[PDB]
DNA sequence: CGGCCTACG
DNA sequence: CGTA
DNA sequence: GCCG
């Protein structure tokens, strides 16, 4: 009854699991800083599986069938459901390493790799980073100044100002062009890390070089507090307004071709885990190769002509589903 | 057992 | 390596 | 860790 797939089945952003979706994202998160894709994607298809369903899981037969709960998951559930708590989640949850690697991850600029290595020469702490910065890039150190900012929730509310702004600098770069809002806010999100936007023009080759002219046009306007800078992603702190005063915000700006609109948007929308469900579902099921640009057929060498997120949905033989039920 | 998304900066 |  |  319920595929296998998190692109096969609609996943609302809240549901009747919370409790249990959390404690196997808890899981699925440190195997992640162990190295440990297959466990992480395992634990988060998991976790995705229970936010499909339509009530709560109430006794663990109502797990039998279910896709991705093995031995591990479903003892995980178990516990959580005689006890109201897992002793391997909680046991994770205060442990050195896993609030460290979680700590320095959270950084813009430290990646899984980075702060390992900095666990394993036994720093702890932000302020053990701040005290060593030559050991850092310009990124890092953009992260670490910005980092009180950067971990407090961007809300919906502020994202229309901030779209404007983005729209304006746009519109100067290149009259016509568009900007849509895409990442978890387009999903019905309430808050986020970060605003995502995509940029485009109706006509194509138009949007070729849009982006630095974009990015000179914010520096100007003194709204950019860091930025890596031809390209075509940019990721930027960006400051947003407060009452009396501003705070420091990641923001994403993205260009596509309008031959490939459809396919960005599908791919910036997400959910993370929904993309790279459907982008394996696409490789395996359908012998389609998926990306932000295109759908490729290997067989004929051709690219399929995509006029909308529908007319992608249709072309690998899934049911349409809405931003707002791909969070998976 | 192999496989686990696929790009750009 | 980082980022999405 | 789980699916096929
Ligand atoms: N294919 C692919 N897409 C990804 C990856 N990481 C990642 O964020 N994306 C896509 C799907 C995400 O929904 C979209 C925006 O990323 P994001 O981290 O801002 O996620 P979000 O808006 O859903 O989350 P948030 O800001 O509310 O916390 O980018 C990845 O590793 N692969
Ligand atoms: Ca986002
Ligand atoms: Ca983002
Ligand atoms: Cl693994
Ligand atoms: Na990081």
């Amino acid at each position: 009854w319920m595929p296998a797939y998190a692109c096969q089945r609609p996943t609302p952003l809240t549901h009747h699991n919370t409790g249990l979706s959390e404690a196997l994202e808890i899981l699925a998160e440190a195997a992640g800083f162990e190295g440990s894709e297959g466990r992480l994607l395992t634990f988060c298809r998991a976790a995705s599986v229970l936010k499909a369903l339509p009530s709560p899981v109430t006794t663990l037969s109502q797990l039998q069938g279910l896709p991705h709960f093995g031995e591990h998951s479903s003892r995980v559930v178990q516990e959580l459901l005689e006890h109201g708590v897992c002793e391997e989640v909680e046991r994770v949850r205060r442990s050195e390493r896993y609030q460290t690697m979680k700590l320095f991850t959270q950084i813009f600029g430290v990646g899984v790799k980075t702060a390992d290595r900095w666990y394993r020469e036994g720093l702890r702490t932000l302020d053990d980073l701040r005290e060593q910065p030559q050991k850092l890039t310009q990124q890092q150190k953009a992260g670490l100044q910005h980092h009180q900012d950067l971990s407090t929730p961007v809300l919906r509310s502020d994202v229309d100002a901030l779209q404007q702004v983005v729209e304006e600098a746009v519109g100067q770069a290149l009259p016509g062009a568009t900007v849509t809002l895409t990442g978890g806010f387009r999903r019905g999100k309430l808050q986020g890390h970060d605003v995502d936007f995509l940029i485009t023009h109706p006509k194509e080759g138009q949007e070729a070089g849009l982006l630095p002219r974009v990015m000179c046009r914010l520096q100007d306007q003194g709204l950019i507090l860091y930025h890596q800078h031809a390209f075509e992603r940019s990721f930027c702190i960006f400051r947003l307004p407060q009452p009396g005063s501003w705070k420091a915000v990641r923001v994403d700006l993205v260009v596509a071709p309008v031959s490939q609109f459809p396919f960005a948007l599908l791919g910036w929308t997400g959910s993370k885990l929904f993309q790279r469900e459907l982008r394996r579902f696409s490789r395996k099921e359908k012998g389609l190769w998926l990306n932000s640009h295109g759908l490729f057929d290997p067989e004929q060498k051709t690219f399929f002509q995509a006029a909308s997120e529908e007319d992608i949905f249709r072309h690998l033989g899934l049911e349409y589903l809405p931003p707002e039920q791909r969070n998976a």
